[PDB]
């Protein structure tokens, strides 16, 4: 362990995500993303069972809408 | 372990994702992504069973809509 | 282990993804992605069984719509 690491002894589920990025825009007189009409609808309506022993590390959907940098 | 690593002793599920990126735009008088009309609909409505012992590391959909850099 | 690596002792499922990218746009007076009308519909409505012991590392669909760099 030096920056974060699951270390279980029976079951280790994870969603390790180490997205180290760098973005260096420049230049002038430039439009980026004039109009955006977005309709994200991540409407989780799941269901479980009489013994469903889920062990999810991340139980959800990632919905992104960008113009330059989408690190997902 | 030095930057994050599942190390279970029975079962180790994971979604390791180490997307280290670099983006260097430049130039001038330039449009990027004028109009966007997006309709993401990641509507999870799953179902489980009477003994479904799921062990997902990441139970979700990634929906992206970018113009330059999509690191998924 | 130095940057993240499943090391189970019975079962190790994974979705290792190390997409290290570099993008260097340039030039001027240039359009990139004028109009986009996207309709992502990753509508997971699966189903499980009376003993379905799933062990997925990443149970989801990646839906991207970019113009320059799609590292999936």
């Amino acid at each position: 362990g030096d920056l974060g690491n699951v270390t279980a002894d029976k079951d280790a589920v994870a969603d390790v995500s180490i997205e180290d990025s760098v973005i260096s825009l420049s230049g002038d007189h430039c439009i980026i993303g004039r109009t955006l009409v977005v309709h994200e609808k991540a409407d989780d309506l799941g269901k479980g069972g009489n013994e469903e022993s889920t062990k999810t590390g991340n139980a959800g959907s990632r919905l992104a809408c960008g113009v330059i940098g989408i690190a997902q």
